[PDB]
């Protein structure tokens, strides 16, 4: 009991989560490499607590000697649809204002097949999303019922176990590591950084994955590390 | 126990000289130093293994590479100054530089960057013996304008602190990945923007220790 790790940080939908993963707690490696992950993410051009330099004087590019912190600068931002697997990146998708079901649907018809095919996922293979309630609309229930897909089991309020999140912060930080000044460069960037992301990466971020199943239930389905 | 050198330059009579000749120099003389040369900064360097092209959605490097001295990205060509201060003017240098070209970015850019960097009244400007920095033109111009010319060994770079500027320019311009010269060259001046006087300083800072090991090597290649 001591011994044992005891959560700190409470999650919902703890029970979801549990039967999420005492389900999936014997599933095979192959199965884990056959799953196509998927989520959107925002990237800010000037990070809220990134130092950059915002002008420049005298020849000198100049931070401000005084600042107040903010939750949100100038400069913009970028939204973006991605899926993944264990083999690799697959589409990467620009998002343009609020994503609607229609919308969704379209992201789905394009790039959805031509990414399994892409990362040669076995016949039995399986997407994943997440619980928006777009996810289960008519058209888009009736999308990917008419396109075979068959959808992984899934847990509310769990970004912790779709290992995309991870995928995230690698795009993030290499984009930012280009250091862009507008945003049609930050849309380049994201782009060609996307596809320069490892197979290998990708490969390492599930292989990894049961364990978070196994602190998921020694947790009873409370926040992970992850 | 001491340091002997292992490789030779073939101008350590001059460099030795050099040495002799500066090695007494306050720190104030080396701060007054205009220091100056001109770089090349491939966009595909030659052994950068860089992703060439894409398929499947996936960035490549090729399976098979052959050695190479040059990759058909293209460059630039750069002409920069710095002194301890900071850094001075950088321009891009059209084509192939002539004498010349050479005399005019000089007009242009090497007063310029003395006012801006604030050297006294005794800066002395340091380039090297490339025979066109000796043609009556440069000579000329360089007299009729009463700018010093720093006495300088042949062969020397290591002997010039803007080579240690140049690869910190280089440095930060490849982390950033360009992919055309046009974004190659807004990369180079906006990371010249961000190279600031303390980096400067401190180079010239260290700048003694090279000619104490100029003269314990006998004029021979330092580590620099």
């Amino acid at each position: 009991h001591s011994a044992r790790k005891k959560p700190l940080l409470q999650n919902r939908h703890k029970k979801a989560r549990l039967r999420f993963a005492t389900a999936h707690g014997d599933k095979d490696r192959t199965f884990w490499r056959n799953v196509l992950w998927s989520d959107e993410t925002k990237i800010e051009l000037f990070g809220h607590n990134d130092h950059r330099y915002v002008w420049r004087k005298k020849g000198e590019a100049c931070k401000p000697k005084n600042t107040i912190p903010t939750v949100k600068h100038g400069g913009g931002s970028i939204m973006l649809w991605g899926c993944f697997a264990a083999g690799g990146t697959g589409a990467l998708h620009k998002i343009d204002g609020i994503m609607d079901a229609v919308q969704y649907v379209d992201i789905l018809k394009q790039h959805l097949k031509t990414s399994v095919r892409k990362l040669k996922l076995g016949r039995k293979w399986v997407f994943q999303h997440d619980n928006d309630p777009k996810h289960t609309s008519k058209v888009v229930a009736k999308w990917l019922k008419d396109n075979k897909v068959k959808v992984l089991e899934w847990p509310s309020q769990s970004p912790d176990l779709n290992p995309i999140e991870n995928l995230w912060a690698e795009l993030k930080k290499r984009v930012r590591a280009r250091r862009p000044t507008n945003l049609t460069q930050l849309h380049q960037l994201c782009q060609e950084e996307w596809a320069k992301i490892h197979p290998n990466y990708c490969g390492k971020l599930v292989e990894g994955y049961p364990k978070r199943l196994t602190q998921v239930k020694q947790f009873k389905g409370n926040a992970t590390k992850y």
